[PDB]
Parts: structure tokens; C-alpha cells; sequence
């Protein structure tokens, strides 16, 4: 309860959060203060997505790692499928292909972290 306390305060005073959002980070950092640095980062991104670039990239990396299970810095068509069918969805292997193709810049059949970034940026 030393650097925890700091983050706590900082979240309290992040201007742009609404008080439902504020409340979320707060009581959740109470139940698990070991997670202090991570909740601050997420809120920092939530509050100013332009100003909190590193914190957004931070969180977005962990999102990447979720699909990129073998960790070769790339999301294959298979890894997409592997993740999705684990979520009870049943895609035809032709939609998995259309889903990668729809966010693939250099058109090499997979998805790199920069391409991943663009997709996130796009909606919103
Ligand atoms: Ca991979
Ligand atoms: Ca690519």
C-alpha cells in the first residue's frame, strides 16, 4: 500500500472518466492491489487514448499475445481459428481467411502487431 495508493489517487483524478468507470478501477484495485500498475494503465488509456499512447500499446500487446499463442509475433489463420472455436464459434475456414485478409497490409496472409494496431484504431 505505497505505490498502490499513488495509482489509486491518480485514477480518482483522471478527468475524463465517468464515475461508473472510476468506480470500476477503484473497487477492483481494492480486491487486488497487486494489479495496481495494470489497472492504472488501462484507465490511463480509457481517459486519454491520444495522450496515453504507451499504456494503450501496453494493453494492446497483451491482447495480441492472446491470439498469438506460440508468440512468433504473428497471428496465423489457424491461431484465429484456435481462439475463436475455444469461444464456441464455428467459422468456415473461408471466413477465417476473409477475416485475416481484411486487416492485412503487406498482404502476406498473417497479421503483425502494426496491422493489429490499425484494426483497433479503425472502429472508434
Ligand atoms: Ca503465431
Ligand atoms: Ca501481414
Amino acid at each position: 500500500n505505497k505505490e498502490q495508493q499513488n495509482a489509486f489517487y491518480e485514477i480518482l483524478h483522471l478527468p475524463n472518466l465517468n464515475e461508473e468507470q472510476r468506480n470500476a478501477f477503484i473497487q477492483s484495485l481494492k480486491d487486488d492491489p497487486s494489479q495496481s500498475a495494470n489497472l492504472l494503465a488501462e484507465a490511463k488509456c480509457l481517459n486519454d487514448a491520444q495522450a496515453a499512447a504507451e499504456e494503450c500499446i501496453a494493453e494492446f500487446k497483451e491482447a495480441f499475445s492472446l491470439f498469438d499463442k506460440d508468440g512468433d509475433g504473428t497471428i496465423t489463420t489457424k491461431e484465429l481459428g484456435t481462439v475463436m472455436r475455444s469461444l464456441g464459434q464455428n467459422p468456415t475456414e473461408a471466413e477465417l481467411q476473409d477475416m485475416i485478409n481484411e486487416v492485412d497490409a503487406d498482404g502476406n496472409g498473417t497479421i503483425d502487431f502494426p496491422e493489429f494496431l490499425t484494426m483497433m484504431a479503425r472502429k472508434m
